[PDB]
Formats: structure tokens, sequence, C-alpha cells
């Protein structure tokens, strides 16, 4: 049951020119596992169970919201919750198309 809104949705940006690549590896360690994409700047970094690079990215940029390339959920690091909202539908849909074909 994600939150239906959070105060950080305002920081969600339009996706890169080239679209999304759900097989893009972590920009720091290159892992192919458990990556997330940043919904502000669209850099890709790994989850807390691999090397924690997305949490590091959150700390060093302040960017709030990230989308999972495993299950297309969106986490806000400030609110410490999952969020779903209209503002996230396009990025979720584009990711889902790229993932499942
Ligand atoms: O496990 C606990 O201590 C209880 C509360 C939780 N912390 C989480 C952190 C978390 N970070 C996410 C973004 C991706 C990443 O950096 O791994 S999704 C996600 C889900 C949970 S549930
Ligand atoms: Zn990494
Ligand atoms: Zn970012
Ligand atoms: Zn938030």
């Amino acid at each position: 049951s994600p939150l239906p809104w959070c105060p950080h949705l305002v920081a969600v940006c339009p996706i890169p020119a080239a679209g999304l690549d759900v097989t893009q590896p972590c920009g720091d360690c290159g892992t192919i596992q458990e990556n997330w994409v940043c919904l502000s700047c669209y850099q890709v970094y790994c989850g807390r169970y691999i090397n924690g690079h997305m949490l590091q990215h959150h700390g060093n940029s302040g960017h709030p919201l990230v989308l999972s390339y495993i299950d297309l959920s969106a986490w806000c690091y400030y609110c410490q919750a999952y969020v779903h909202h209209q503002a996230l539908l396009d990025v979720k849909n584009i990711a889902h198309q790229n993932k499942f074909g």
C-alpha cells in the first residue's frame, strides 16, 4: 500500500533523451543487480543489498525519488516510503515497456 502522494513529487523530471534502459548497470560499481534509476537526474545506481550506491547518491545529491528496475516501484528517501501517483505513471510505463518488451 504505497503513499498516494508525497511532497517530493515536484522533483520528478522528464526522462532522458534516449529513454530508459532497465538493464543499465550501476554507474559506480557496474553491478547488473538491484539497480534503481533516479527520477531527478536519471543516473542509475544499485540498491542497499548490493553496494548501496543509490542511497549514496541520495546523500550526495539530495535527490528524493528512485524507480526500481526489478519491480517498477518508486521509493522516496525523505518520506521513507513507496509512492504511487499520476506524476510517476509515464516513467513507470516507459520502464515497463523496456523491461517486458
Ligand atoms: O528494512 C527496514 O529497516 C525497514 C524500513 C525499510 N527500509 C527500506 C529501504 C528501502 N530503500 C529503497 C530504495 C533502494 C535502495 O537504496 O535500496 S526501497 C526500500 C524499502 C525499505 S523498507
Ligand atoms: Zn553499485
Ligand atoms: Zn539523481
Ligand atoms: Zn517524499
